[PDB]
């Protein structure tokens, strides 16, 4: 009965919905343009379900021994990232048509981000597990540099209507990401200042956010239609 179990329930309850809600909307689909983002918007909460599912019951948390003591670590939100992440950023690369060199720099980038990070989570070495953070942060700043230049760039060769889309969806990715590496530093995974509990709170919040409210704002845009 670990306390912060029922924000992995609120974060279960949540994604599950979603999931549920954008499958049932995009099997209704005809227009071939607009499944392809439904099946990409609808596998990223599916993915963060099971992952938030797992650690509720237990699963995907481990511990680490560094300043002197055995940390709490949930491994299983990388698990989640690596592949939520760059689904993300395929959604705004398809919406501004971006360059297929373009897309897989940043899918690489997004892969750094997220192994990194992981590899930070489990070092033993308090100064160390920072390094590895710092490169995950320096990386994730390359994506949204990316995403903030060179996607709008991209974005203003497409009608307005899309452009707009974009220009939300990449303002929520920027807010929201750009969170994500000082919840880290500052909770279990770093200095240890917020507890657990809340920083699971935290990470919630940024992951609905980050895939539910994010979908249902590229999922009800007349932008994803061919
Ligand atoms: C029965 C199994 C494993 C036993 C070996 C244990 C391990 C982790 C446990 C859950 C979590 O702790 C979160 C939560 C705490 C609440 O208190 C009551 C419900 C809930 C969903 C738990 C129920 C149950 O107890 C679980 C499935
Ligand atoms: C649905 C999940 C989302 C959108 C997750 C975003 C996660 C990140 C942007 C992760 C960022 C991290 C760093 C920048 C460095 C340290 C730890 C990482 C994994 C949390
Ligand atoms: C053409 C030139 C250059 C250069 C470079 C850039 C710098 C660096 C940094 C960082 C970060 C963030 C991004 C963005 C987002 C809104
Ligand atoms: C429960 C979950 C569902 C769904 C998801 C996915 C999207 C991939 C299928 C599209 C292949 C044609
Ligand atoms: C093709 C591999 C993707 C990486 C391209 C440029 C940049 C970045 C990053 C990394 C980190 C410190
Ligand atoms: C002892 C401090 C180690 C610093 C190494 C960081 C180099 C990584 C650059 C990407
Ligand atoms: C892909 C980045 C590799 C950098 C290794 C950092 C060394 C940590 C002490
Ligand atoms: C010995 C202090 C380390 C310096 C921190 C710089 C980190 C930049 C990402
Ligand atoms: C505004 C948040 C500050 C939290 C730090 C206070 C915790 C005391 C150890």
């Amino acid at each position: 009965g670990r306390p912060e179990w029922i924000w992995l329930a609120l974060g279960t309850a949540l994604m599950g919905l979603g999931t549920l809600y954008f499958l049932v909307k995009g099997m209704g689909v005809s227009d071939p343009d607009a499944k392809k983002f439904y099946a990409i918007t609808t596998l990223v909460p599916a993915i963060a379900f099971t992952m938030y599912l797992s650690m509720l019951l237990g699963y995907g948390l481990t511990m680490v021994p560094f300043g002197g003591e055995q940390n709490p670590i949930y491994w299983a939100r990388y698990a989640d990232w690596l592949f939520t992440t760059p689904l993300l950023l395929l959604d705004l690369a398809l919406l501004v048509d971006a360059d297929q060199g373009t897309i897989l720099a940043l899918v690489g980038a997004d892969g750094i981000m997220i192994g990194t990070g992981l590899v930070g989570a489990l070092t033993k070495v308090y100064s160390y597990r920072f390094v590895w953070w710092a490169i995950s942060t320096a990386a994730m700043l390359y994506a949204l540099y990316v995403l903030f230049f060179g996607f709008t760039s991209k974005a203003e060769s497409m009608r307005p209507e899309v452009a707009s889309t974009f220009k939300v969806l990449r303002n929520v990715t920027v807010v929201l990401w750009s969170a994500y590496p000082v919840v880290w530093l500052i909770g279990s995974e770093g200095a240890g200042i917020v507890p657990l509990n809340i920083e699971t709170l935290l990470f919630m919040v940024l992951d609905v956010s980050a895939k539910v409210g994010f979908g249902l704002i590229l999922l009800r845009s007349r932008a994803i239609f061919g």
